[PDB]
RNA sequence: GUCCAGCGUCGCUGGAC
């Protein structure tokens, strides 16, 4: 039972408290040390990596042994911590230890009160030091000398050594025995430090430990990394061979036992120095408590608000869940447990700092993700700098975010799920940067619609489209130089990371995917259809060129804003769904009066020309060759009026867009293949399921998009806390509007019983479903199925769509005419041209097959 | 400079034997790990300052750069006559 | 509508009456 606060009078950095939280670990370590000297190989290890707070722990046990209350006769006296790296080179460790040991004894010798005792010990203690210095010459010599033999036979006076000779190990052994008598203790503790700076500084430490610190009165604790300590031993074993033998016997079979013999020698060496039962590892707070369904052996309590009682504080696991869930607009479950699971594996020193920063600013501030990014920026700037992301403190924006998303997935080399930002990588340098990225997407996209579509259309989509062309060109693993160069051209072509318009990104996205024709070379691609620009010679039915001038009213304003002219070796005309999302994302950010949206609306409806990407054949020859709208404008201006109220309450999350596009990509991909096989000479006007048309494929792409946002928003968008879908299964519309009508009706009933509307909760779908631009696309002249079994499903669907928007969209005269089977009126809200437009590559002369 | 100094600590005799692709790549990461830790420990990340080049000072013709520089092409040339570096 | 002309491995595009 322990509680840790965040507000303290000293304003302590990182809020580590006093002696941290590892009291149970420390007391177990202290007892083992104390029990180890109850004899009537004291080498310990403290595992750690990447500065995980090892130095604080070793100091903590020092203050718990040099500040004892003299409770028990057995006592520990700790020398000051020795740092091999900072130690001056060409100085034996035994000399440094004795020098530091001298200060403790000499100061305690000065502290006596009995004059007779002080004079007796000083004479004897000073005698042992004079004995050691005589033998210190024997420790660092390059040659023997025959006059050292006389000193080897010099028998000790007033001292009895069981073995003759010099035996410098014995001289130090009797020196430490006296030092304990003066200090009245029973054991001496020597604390070493890391060697992560100087790799080879530890070889003198290892040799000294096994040579001179092997006795009963001495106990040594050493911290470090066993990788660093193992390559030293293995390397020094190879330097112990005859050099000539290593040049003659290298027949690859004699060498087989050369490597084996070194490892066997090295493995036994490590066990002798550091026994396995004397190794201690620090525990992160996750393995103490936090895993669901298990009662952890310890409980950690955290108080956030200033000055609460030690009884009403919140649990550590929930001290972060409330921060993460609402700081990233997550709700609960497998989506938010992963983020809080990874954060609990981090060192206790680091996490308590960011918790202190977030909670301190939260209480004083009374955007929440803005407080989560700033708190995390000042605690994980190391990994951002190492990972090559944008470590700028300020100068932020959406354009700079697109590269961050793209430059992160490339390092993770996983393009399928890169735009999920879920920390599943196997490197600790990247698992701490996804959290920072997931915080920025929440902050930037919270409370806007244009800022939501732009990041989805540009940042989120580029990781998926590029995966369709990596497999073909510049295979990754075969050659890194060409693969890395292709990415540089790709990111600089469509200007990922510095955008001029989301619509402009659509005018260039069409060309990038147009360069992958299938076997049949039909003019249909993923999310678009290729339209003829020149009239053909023969027309089997009522087919003709597009003739944009046929359309009128707002329907014409929906065609001009959906056409792109790719300038290949021969001019190509396209109609794409991606241009619509770009068109919406542009006008949705004017936020001004009518006068501004007279030009803002005008600029969206303009002919644009884009160049084939450089990584294509026609990159060189293409260069050589190369007021009725006032009513429509008025219709749009009302939409901007009631967007802003809904616009404020939107709160997207990182996982929401990841699931919006994943369903959007799969559904839109699955539309093209079904609608490309079934198209015949008399297949116009539809009226069944097999018959298809240019309008039908066009209308069905956007309907395949609104279904994607509808399903995911009610399940992941954070305004609500429950799913209004039920406990069934869900699919996507592929040829029928059935699945887009069944789901919307269920929400209409299961939500009406709870006394709520479509804008207080589940707001985003309401804005998309009700917009003047997309309205003509939903119900065109030739894309309506006409069958008695399925007319009612679409007829009921018209009212359901009308119910959500709350306004009439199709007059009964026009609605009947579209569904009339019979074969001069004017339409200003629906299109009449794509009913019989010409499709590129139509090579199916057979007609509709009966049965 | 640092990475060159870290290789010196490895015993020379160790580097002729055990030259296998798997072994060479094992120490190649470890040295680069000591490279970044030592460098980050010495100079903290939250204090390094990158000096802006001529581009960020000026910026693009249509974009906005947070400075303004004018040059001289005449002795005693009036400051009004000075023109942008572009 | 027919013609001239142009690009691609017939398909596609440009111009005029």
């Amino acid at each position: 039972k322990i509680i840790i606060n965040l507000f303290a009078p000293n304003l302590p950095g990182s809020t580590k408290e006093d002696d941290l939280i590892q009291k149970s670990l420390r007391d177990q370590l202290v007892e083992s040390i104390r029990n180890s000297i109850a004899y009537p190989r004291n080498v310990f290890f403290v595992d750690g990596t990447r500065g995980a707070g090892k130095t604080t722990f070793i100091n903590s046990v020092v203050k718990s042994l040099n500040s004892d209350q003299d409770d028990v006769k057995v006592n520990i006296k700790c020398l000051p911590t020795i740092d091999p790296t900072k130690l001056p080179r060409h100085e034996p460790i035994l000399v440094t230890v004795t020098a530091r040991l001298n200060k403790m004894v000499s100061d305690k010798l000065k502290g006596y009160w009995a004059s007779n005792d002080y004079r007796k010990q000083k004479e004897q203690w000073q005698n042992h030091l004079a004995q050691l210095q005589r033998g210190l010459h024997l420790l660092t010599d390059k040659e023997y000398k025959p006059e050292y033999f006389s000193d080897a036979l010099k028998l000790d006076a007033q001292l009895d050594y069981s073995i003759g000779g010099q035996d410098l190990s014995e001289i130090f052994e009797e020196l430490v025995k006296r030092a304990c008598e003066i200090l009245d203790c029973k054991a001496i503790l020597i604390t070493f430090d890391d060697i992560d700076t100087q790799f080879d500084a530890g070889w003198d430490v290892l040799e000294s430990i096994r040579k001179f610190f092997n006795s009963r009165k001495l106990v040594v604790v050493a911290t470090g990394d066993l990788r660093l300590y193992s390559q030293l031993i293995r390397g020094k074993q190879y330097e112990n061979y005859s050099k000539t033998l290593l040049e003659q016997e290298k027949e690859s079979v004699r060498l087989a036992e050369r490597g084996y013999m070194v490892e066997h020698l090295e493995q036994q060496y490590l066990l002798k120095l550091f026994p396995v039962q004397k190794r201690i590892q620090l525990k992160t707070m996750l393995q103490l408590v936090g895993e669901k369904g298990k009662a952890g052996k310890e409980e950690i309590k955290v108080k956030t608000e200033p000055g609460m009682q030690d009884i009403d504080a919140i649990d550590v696991r929930q001290a972060i869940g409330d921060a993460v869930r609402e700081g990233l607009n997550l709700r609960e479950g497998s989506d938010a447990d992963m983020y809080v699971n990874e954060l609990l594996k981090q060192p206790v020193r680091l996490l308590m700092q960011v918790l202190q920063d977030f909670y301190t600013k939260k209480y004083h501030a009374t955007s929440v993700p803005n407080l989560l990014r700033n708190a995390l920026y000042g605690s994980m700037l190391s990994s951002i700098y190492r990972a090559g992301l944008n470590y700028e403190q300020h100068r932020f924006g959406m354009d700079s975010l697109c590269k961050d998303i793209f430059t992160y997935v490339k390092q993770d080399r996983d393009f399928n799920t890169g735009f999920y930002l879920r920390p599943q990588s196997e490197s600790e340098a990247l698992r701490n940067c996804s959290i920072y990225l997931a915080s920025q997407v929440s902050e930037n996209c919270q409370g806007s619609l244009s800022k939501f579509l732009q990041m989805l259309l540009v940042g989120c989509g580029s990781v998926s489209i590029f995966n369709q062309f990596v497999t073909e060109l510049a295979r990754a693993e075969n050659d890194r130089e060409k693969f890395e160069q292709l990415i540089s051209e790709y990111v600089a072509y469509m200007s990922v990371g510095r955008i001029e318009s989301a619509s402009h990104w659509a005018n260039r996205c069409c060309a990038v995917v147009a360069n992958s024709p299938n076997d049949e070379k039909i003019g249909v691609f993923l999310g678009m259809v290729q339209l003829n620009r020149k009239s053909r010679q023969h027309m089997p039915g009522g087919y003709k060129k597009f003739n944009i001038d046929t359309e009128n009213g707002l329907a014409k304003a929906a065609m001009a804003s959906s056409l792109s002219t790719v300038a290949s070796n021969n001019l190509m005309d396209f109609c794409s769904v991606f241009n619509l999302i770009g068109a919406i994302a542009d006008i949705s950010a004017c936020r001004c009066e009518r006068s501004a949206i007279t030009n803002a609306f005008n600029k969206v409806i303009a002919q644009t020309t884009c160049i084939v990407p450089p990584w294509s054949e026609a990159a060189v020859r293409a260069e050589m060759k190369g007021t009725e709208f006032s009513d429509a404008i008025t219709k749009v201006e009302q939409w901007l009026k009631n967007v802003n109220e809904i616009e404020i309450g939107i709160r997207p999350s990182a996982l929401l867009i990841g699931k919006v596009w994943s369903r959007f990509y799969f559904n839109l991909n699955n539309v093209a293949d079904q609608h490309k096989t079934r198209l015949y000479r008399n297949a116009e006007h539809g009226r069944m399921a097999s018959q298809s048309n240019a309008a039908k494929i066009m209308r069905f792409n956007v309907l395949a998009f609104l279904h994607a946002v509808l399903v995911e928003e009610s399940l992941y968008h954070s305004v609500s806390d429950r799913e209004y879908i039920g406990e069934g299964l869900r699919l996507n519309p592929v040829t029928s509007v059935d699945e887009f009508e069944k789901k919307i009706k269920i929400i209409g009933e299961k939500l009406k019983a709870d006394n709520k509307t479509w804008k207080n909760t589940h707001p985003l779908f309401f804005l998309l479903i009700s917009c003047p631009i997309l309205h003509p696309f939903i119900f065109p002249v030739g894309g309506i199925n006409c069958s008695v079994k399925a007319l009612n499903k679409e007829t009921s669907f018209n009212k359901l769509i009308d119910e959500i928007v709350g306004d009439k969209l199709l007059s009964d005269e026009e609605w009947d005419y579209l569904t009339k089977n019979n074969d001069q009126q004017i339409f200003q809200n629906t299109i009449t041209s794509l009913n019989s437009s010409t499709i590129v590559g139509a090579s199916y002369d057979k007609d509709t097959p009966a049965r």
